[PDB]
């Protein structure tokens, strides 16, 4: 009954892009139309990868194939890692058309550009800033990406929430900073994620719910975690459209279950005292099915 | 634990090929490496479609990317509808190498070539399925027409069907399931007949052939991707019951019945009362059938012959 248009990458092996997004959404009861932006043997963090990428016009052809059959009707649009601005532009056009057809459609966008350094071309920052985010309704930046989009560096929680208010003003009524460098109150092994939802009264007035979350840090580099986060937040905010606290609690708890199982299995595969390889660190998503369906709450968000 | 390499089609909307195979398998606890042989907006039963076809060379590159990283290691290989001889040939080469690395790899093949009388595959492929693919396959799920094509013998009776399936066993696969047939049922013209045959090697060294018949009630609609779902779920349940084709087929067929009944109900509801459901309204309701796929209640029982 709830259909999501997910335009993301495909990997033969592993869980990034649509591989990390469609399984949890399907298991949580969402219908998914998946446009695969690329097909690689595996994600680029491996020592090697081979495959091909889809051209923006090819994406357009697929969308028109759906349209002429009159099955271009969606409740959600979901996007993530992209390296070509033509593709982003086409995505924006599609989102505009669908929003003209459905006033209530929700565009969930993970604005993937960099972390801590930019790993996408610089000319994408303007596109995300001036074309994509303005038509987005939920965004899942990290601190670096929030700073790049806002043009202001974040040095404190207050500055972070002011940046998130700026991002709200740019478009999205829901903004989650997934990772940050702010200090946790439980020590160096816990990380901070902030959340802000701008809800609208019967008047034109704004009321912004703000939450802060601390989650333990797993000692490994994972790929696809942001795609999985964005998909599960889509699902849980759909279940809890006015309670960002609960949605984020469920999402982060599911993430923590998945990543804890993954790290344990990964160091099982590798020898004791051996750093697991990227191949050994692939998210154990199959084995996490139930955790994704009904996660045990292991994190508590503070409403501020 | 159990990793399946599934090389099949991908549709943006709907459930055919990998779309109809990866979700059940993932929900049944299998890890799935998915090579999408094509990407189309939707399957050919719609008014229109658009998409791209992956070339054999690209497939080879993807497999070589897996190989170069030393993660081309599998317990199962799953294939279905293909139209290019080059692609099929490449798939056979991959199966041969994987079997050289693991002698216990099981290749589940649906040799899709036609149905009813209509061949919807290039005639270039029948020689290839007969002489290269079926020989290295371990489980096949053809329909009556496809079994007749691979064997070259017309089937007029159940006994002749099991003879054809013995010939197919000789070609390679130790498990052969004919998924649909024109054979009359004993419960009404509205039931379909499916047959199964498994050669299993007793510890004595001798081999015994278990044979089974199944009657399933027909659903009055034309569905797409049924074969893909069937082969995937049969892979799963024969992994869980490697020596009891009866139970594996019972569970596969029960899941199928649940999915199809839910799909026709929801499609008739979406369309009007007295309205023919469209191909779009008859897309398999896979998500909403999750539980029935995870633990199907047995709605059909196979007759051991
Ligand atoms: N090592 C880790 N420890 C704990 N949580 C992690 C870890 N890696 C990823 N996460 C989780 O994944 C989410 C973010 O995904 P990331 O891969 O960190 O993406 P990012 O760094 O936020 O950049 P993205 O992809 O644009 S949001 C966080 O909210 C965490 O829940
Ligand atoms: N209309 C239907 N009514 C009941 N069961 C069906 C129907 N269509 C397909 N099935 C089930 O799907 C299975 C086989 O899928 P089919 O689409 O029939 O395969 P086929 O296309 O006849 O030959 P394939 O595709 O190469 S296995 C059957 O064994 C049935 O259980
Ligand atoms: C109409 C035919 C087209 O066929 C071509 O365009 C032939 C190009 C070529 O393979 O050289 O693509 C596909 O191909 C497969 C093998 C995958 C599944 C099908 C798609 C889901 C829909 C299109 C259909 C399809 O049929 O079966």
């Amino acid at each position: 009954e709830c259909r999501v248009l997910s335009i993301q990458s495909h990997v033969v092996r592993g869980y990034v892009g649509n591989r990390a997004a469609m399984f949890p959404l399907q298991v949580l009861g969402f219908e998914v139309d998946a446009v695969n932006s690329v097909q690689f043997s595996n994600h680029t963090g491996y020592a090697h990868w081979k495959g091909q990428v889809l051209k923006s016009q090819e994406l357009h052809e697929l969308y028109e194939g759906l349209k002429v059959n009159d099955v271009n009707k969606y409740d959600y649009v979901l996007t993530g890692y992209t390296r070509d601005k033509s593709f982003l532009a086409m995505v924006v056009d599609i989102v505009r058309e669908l929003k003209q057809q459905n006033s209530r459609l929700v565009y969930v966008c993970d604005p993937v550009m960099g972390d801590k350094s930019m790993y996408v071309p610089q000319d994408l920052l303007p596109v995300y800033r001036d074309k994509v985010v303005p038509v987005a309704d939920i965004i899942t930046p990290n601190q670096f990406e929030a700073e790049l989009l806002s043009g202001r560096k974040i040095h404190s929680q207050e500055e972070a929430f002011e940046v998130m208010d700026m991002l709200h003003c740019m478009g999205p009524d829901t903004v989650v900073i997934t990772s940050s460098d702010l200090p946790s109150s439980q020590g160096s092994d816990y990380l901070i994620a902030l959340g802000s939802q701008r809800m609208r009264k019967p008047d034109g007035s704004t009321v912004t719910q703000r939450i802060r979350m601390e989650m333990r840090k797993v000692e490994a580099v994972f790929v696809g975690t942001g795609d999985l986060f964005a998909a599960m937040l889509l699902a849980w905010t759909h279940k809890h459209p006015d309670n960002l606290k609960v949605a984020c609690e469920k999402t982060v708890s599911a993430m923590q279950h998945v990543l804890q199982r993954t790290i344990r299995c990964a160091k099982a595969e590798a020898g004791e005292g051996q750093k697991p390889s990227p191949a050994q660190l692939e998210l154990r998503m199959v084995q996490s099915k139930r955790d994704i369906e009904d996660p045990e709450i292991v994190v508590q968000a503070t409403v501020l």
